[PDB]
């Protein structure tokens, strides 16, 4: 599945105070096969959120759409000349519109559910550590009512992540 574009991804930071320093976590989701790349930062200011878009190509492929929040962290002329080397369409959306986020929020709460878990394993491992267990129980243990993970509906038989 990953030999084709992707249509439209959500992209939004959540604040993990327990994170300290790293509370800033970049999500991205598909919006097609909820698959989710976040991680976890010491900023969101634009820089910070290219960093995580390069990092979600990467990880998940390329979009022909993102939807962001219009905080200028993502209204920025960097953040137009970057998407644009993508060819990818930035849609900032509407004020009052909370179907253009739904997905993304939902994914914040999942993760979050996640990390409560892990609150414990906290007192031993970075952030960085205790994000990637959660993400991979969101993306690859949990499963859907027709038996499959978000991994298996995002790649089928191969994922290319570099």
């Amino acid at each position: 599945r990953g030999l084709k574009p992707r249509v439209l991804w959500q992209m939004d930071v959540t604040h993990v105070s327990e994170f300290g320093k790293l509370k800033y976590v970049h999500v991205t989701v598909d919006t097609y096969s909820h698959f989710t790349f976040a991680t976890a930062r010491t900023g969101e200011a634009t820089k910070d959120v290219l960093q995580h878009l390069a990092q979600s190509f990467a990880y998940m492929g390329i979009p022909q759409k993102i939807k962001t929040d219009n905080a200028p962290a993502y209204v920025s002329r960097s953040i137009q000349e970057f998407l644009a080397r993508w060819k990818i369409s930035h849609v900032t959306g509407i004020p009052y519109n909370p179907q253009g986020q739904a997905i993304v929020e939902r994914t914040h709460q999942n993760i979050k559910a996640q990390l409560n878990k892990l609150q414990k394993a906290g007192k031993y491992y970075t952030p960085h550590h205790l994000l990637a267990h959660a993400l991979f129980v969101l993306n690859h243990v949990n499963m859907d009512n027709q038996g499959h993970t978000a991994a298996e509906r995002h790649w089928g038989p191969i994922s290319l992540e570099v």
